[PDB]
């Protein structure tokens, strides 16, 4: 009620959903998760559950942790519906702040090098071996795409990424926004 209209200022125009139909979801949800929280482990079986062709954990668990750098505790519906729109719906420039989040691995406010390796290794795990024959030479592996990654942004090896600058990479560089590209549908679509 109250918890379907934070939802919908969060979002804004990236819902697929009411406030009605959020508050029809809720009450399913309360249902299966009746004290209104998901664990990373239940978070992490809808993964496994709707990307069989992929091998989903890592991903999902970063995707969990976007919120908070925690992989402990829980989600509440709130994150758990903004979560599934992030990997899920909508368009991947109209979530940058939240994919700055993402890529932010430990939470301490910029990007390390390493963070980049870790998300990308992630998402990687989401293509299907059948797709990943079809990406370019030097965007095949993680480490190529991390790479390139590092080096559309200018950086050094030690270096640290703001969110200011990864803001405006991903808005100026396509090349950038494609490589960081965290959504599985659109990896693969771009790929084909
Ligand atoms: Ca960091």
């Amino acid at each position: 009620g109250a918890l379907s209209k934070e939802i919908l200022e969060e979002l804004q125009l990236n819902t697929k959903f009411t406030e009605e139909e959020l508050s029809s979801w809720y009450q399913s949800f309360l249902k299966e998760c009746p004290s209104g929280r998901i664990t990373r482990q239940e978070f992490q079986t809808i993964y496994s559950k709707f990307f069989p062709e992929a091998d989903p954990k890592a991903y999902a668990q970063h995707v969990f942790r976007s919120f908070d750098a925690n992989s402990d505790g829980t989600l509440d519906f709130k994150e758990y519906v903004i979560a599934l729109h992030m990997t899920s719906a909508g368009k991947t420039n109209q979530k940058l702040e939240w994919a700055f989040s993402l890529y932010d691995v430990d939470g301490n406010g910029t990007i390390s090098k390493n963070e980049v390796l870790e998300i990308v290794t992630a998402i990687f795990k989401m293509i299907s071996p059948e797709d990943t024959k079809h990406l370019p030479e030097d965007e095949n592996t993680p480490e190529k795409r991390a790479e390139k990654i590092w080096g559309f942004f200018g950086k050094k090896d030690d270096d640290k990424l703001t969110e200011k600058e990864f803001i405006e990479g991903t808005l100026a560089n396509k090349e950038i926004l494609r490589l960081i590209q965290f959504e599985p549908q659109k990896v693969k679509e771009k790929l084909k």
